[PDB]
């Protein structure tokens, strides 16, 4: 059992409702920020100090919000092209995990210290999903729970070809090997292709350059 | 300029986010289209079956080529570039994103379990440009939240639609729970601050990213 909660100020986002089936191994929750806010106009974001181009959020709402829904056995992930590296390492051990918060950042960023603060309570997490820029942490914050949640009890290189019926289609035919049932040699050309397929697509997986 | 995209997938409630994250003024200039499509008007049977035992054992299930096959002939054109989201597939980064967003019609095929027929992507290759592509170095269940997240990557680099690494951000109040913002910050001297940004920049790179170095 396992409980998962996220932050957003676009909370319409996270509703599809694949991770959806739940047997209630896992409970998922969503918050709008602007439920901390006490200003009229709901104001979540400021310009930068020290300047450059676009808004900020504050220190302020985020805190508030992550007071009342964080505790000191927290996993605190904030989603952020300037993160760490999240790979299939991090998804097993985040699908060990009692609780996870996902904080969903828009603009530019969120205030440092609001991560910094967090770190003297709980433990926190800064990842990247990619080497690619987001408009939020919405997406990152999915994929995450996608790549985490099918791992929880209860549900190398790289992966070759795959094929099923029918055995020839519009003049292209199945690889002869898969269809002899010989264990050994359909084993021996699967390793075979997933090689050649890694050493094409991605050399950096067995030690190469990178195109 | 003026894009379309097709997503097929067996989960088109999945993609309501993503037509729900659209400007209208860019919808009513003819910025952006987004078509989600239900995989099953393609299935030939009563049950309307999508997938089918591995060719050469194994567990999980692959994708029929007959279905997806049928599908792409009605949806493609032959200056479609078709993205085909997988944990095998090259690479998906920003200069791929930059690439795309010049693209007139992005046709996105959401696979499941253990991939698509090889033959699928084989053939549409003899007359479209196929790219099969992985997000990251992790393992979803299907396309889905991939073709989410290139959704939105490729469009926030359509205007008027939506190296080291960045250092850390503040803003006002200038003190928060015992936490000043770095002074330097507040210094009026813009020669200066450019060259601490800079610093905090090497530093977190070589701490989270030490393969950008
Ligand atoms: O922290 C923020 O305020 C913020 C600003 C922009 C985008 C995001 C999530 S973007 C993302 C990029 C790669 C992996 S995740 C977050």
């Amino acid at each position: 059992s396992m409980k998962i909660d996220v932050v957003t100020i676009f909370p319409e986002y996270l509703q599809p409702v694949g991770k959806a089936i739940d047997a209630g191994l896992v409970d998922v929750a969503v918050h709008d920020l602007r439920r901390w806010t006490h200003d009229v106009h709901k104001s979540v974001d400021d310009s930068p100090y020290g300047g450059g181009p676009g808004m900020v959020m504050k220190p302020t709402v985020w805190g508030d919000a992550l007071d009342e829904i964080c505790t000191s056995e927290t996993l605190l992930v904030v989603p952020t092209p300037a993160g760490y590296p999240f790979t299939q390492e991090t998804a097993w051990q985040w699908s060990t995990e009692d609780h996870l918060v996902i904080a969903c950042g828009r603009y530019e960023g969120i205030d440092q210290r609001v991560a910094d603060d967090a770190a003297t309570r709980m433990r926190v997490r800064e990842v990247s999903i990619g080497d690619y820029v987001l408009n939020g942490g919405e997406a990152a914050a999915l994929v995450i729970i996608e790549a985490v949640l099918r791992l929880v009890p209860g549900v190398s290189l790289l992966e070759g070809p795959s094929y099923t019926r029918p055995p020839s289609w519009r003049g292209m035919d199945v690889p002869p090997v898969l269809l002899s049932g010989d264990h050994a040699k359909i084993a021996a050309w699967r390793a075979e292709q997933s090689r050649q397929r890694t050493i094409e697509r991605r050399p950096d997986l067995l030690g190469f350059d990178s195109p």
